[PDB]
């Protein structure tokens, strides 16, 4: 009933770490005041909303600079477009649509410092309401300059992050100087610490030290994960979907991004009070083809794709798909039928957020089949991260999506 349904959408949307809710929660709290008031029409228009809040969301990220702070370099790492492509970044402002989302435009702005503007006029300049944030690029030290823009950006009450660059090559010419007593944490410190007491001298700033040739490593996971907790809930989603697959941090915050919109597509279109049946769905399969294609190429596991890593292994891509999980999930094996094991999935998935005492709320069956593609398929990528050293030693290389197993 309206309470069970209640229960179990707070049930579902506490498992979530804080920076990946799709939703504020003030939306949830609305969400469960109109079901336990049985308003249960408002509480779909306001699910409505919100979806179609995050499904238009654009995403547009301003990224300033001088010259030779490896801005290009950001903006195509940022979009995972190579240095040779069509798009790629190599006055006046240039945007760079991403590759594969229409709503996400990073900007290419000129340096305060390459113009004679004053800080207010030089945000009027480039249309500083057109963007989510700004992030402000060196490879250095940065100037009083950048602490004034940055001053001014905050009191327009929008947010700016300091990004310094090329961490790598300063690191790799320190361990080349003194290789006997190298400490890379007294390096990083000694360079975040001079950017941050300069800055201070104007504005304490969040200073990220990054290599724009790994996105995995020093603080730029760190960044992804503040941009994300400092953006309004429903665009996190567009933000996710625009991470790289790179990291086990970024593959799953997309793995939860998606997790919570099929949920709330399923909350639209209205709980169930028993277990949906099973006699369709090879069709439900068939109306989700779309959609699962879509969930592989956010995933990188569209064929194309997997060419790169194949060839990396030294195998075909179809070998390599053998010990993938995506590929058969939804094929018989051990002699067990799909519906058999969709039932006994669909037990559990409901009793986590439901427990074993109050009604169990249910959802239509492609909410189910969702859920577990984005759980595999999270699952195959991260796989993928680590190929290599999972070949040597374990039919599948990744880990089985939770719940499908018994
Ligand atoms: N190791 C390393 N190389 C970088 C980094 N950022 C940029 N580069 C390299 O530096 C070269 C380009 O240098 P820059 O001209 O200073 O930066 P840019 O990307 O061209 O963009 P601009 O700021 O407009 O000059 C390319 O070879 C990049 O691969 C970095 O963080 N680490």
């Amino acid at each position: 009933g309206p309470m069970a349904w209640a229960s179990s959408f707070d049930a579902f949307f506490k498992n979530f770490k804080r920076e990946s809710k799709i939703i504020s929660e003030y939306d949830i709290t609305l969400i469960m005041t109109y079901i336990e008031e049985n308003k249960l029409q408002k509480a779909v228009s306001v699910i409505e909303k919100v979806l179609r809040d995050i499904e238009s969301a654009p995403l547009h990220i301003a990224v300033t600079g001088e010259t030779g702070a490896g801005k290009s370099t950001f903006i195509n790492t940022l979009r995972g477009v190579g240095h040779e492509e069509k798009g790629a970044a190599p006055m006046k402002r240039t945007p760079y649509p991403h590759p594969k989302l229409p709503n996400v435009t990073i900007w290419d702005l000129p340096g305060i410092g390459t113009t004679n503007f004053t800080p207010q006029n030089y945000l009027t300049e480039m249309k500083f309401g057109e963007y989510d944030f700004f992030i402000i690029i060196s490879a250095t030290r940065f100037k009083e300059n950048d602490a004034q823009l940055a001053k001014a950006i905050a009191q327009m009450g929008m947010n700016f992050y300091f990004v310094r660059t090329k961490i790598d090559s300063d690191l790799d010419n320190e361990q080349k100087f003194k290789p006997k007593s190298f400490n890379k944490e007294e390096v990083l410190k000694n360079i975040k610490d001079y950017c941050s007491n300069h800055l201070q001298e104007s504005l304490e700033p969040p200073v990220f030290l990054v290599s724009n040739v790994d996105i995995s490593k020093y603080d730029f996971p760190k960044l992804e994960t503040k941009l994300l907790q400092d953006l309004p809930a429903h665009k996190r989603h567009v933000f996710s979907l625009s991470l790289q697959s790179l990291t086990e941090a970024t593959i799953n915050y997309k793995r939860d991004s998606l997790k919570q919109k099929v949920f709330l597509e399923a909350m639209k279109a209205g709980a169930l009070a028993t277990i949906p049946l099973g006699g369709m769905i090879s069709d439900i399969l068939e109306n989700l083809d779309e959609t699962f294609n879509l969930y592989r190429s956010y995933f990188g596991l569209d064929d194309a794709s997997l060419e790169n890593i194949a060839q990396d292994l030294n195998m075909s891509v179809d070998d390599f798909k053998v010990h993938l999980r995506f590929p058969h999930l939804f094929a018989e094996h051990n002699d067990e039928s799909l519906e058999d094991k969709l039932f006994k999935y669909i037990k559990h998935i409901s009793s986590v957020t439901g427990g074993p005492v109050a009604a169990v709320t249910y959802y239509r069956m492609a909410y189910y089949l969702q859920n577990l593609f984005l759980d595999t398929a999270a699952n195959d990528a991260i796989a993928l991260l680590n190929s290599k050293a999972l070949f040597e030693k374990k039919p599948y290389i990744s880990e089985p999506p939770e719940y499908w197993e018994a």
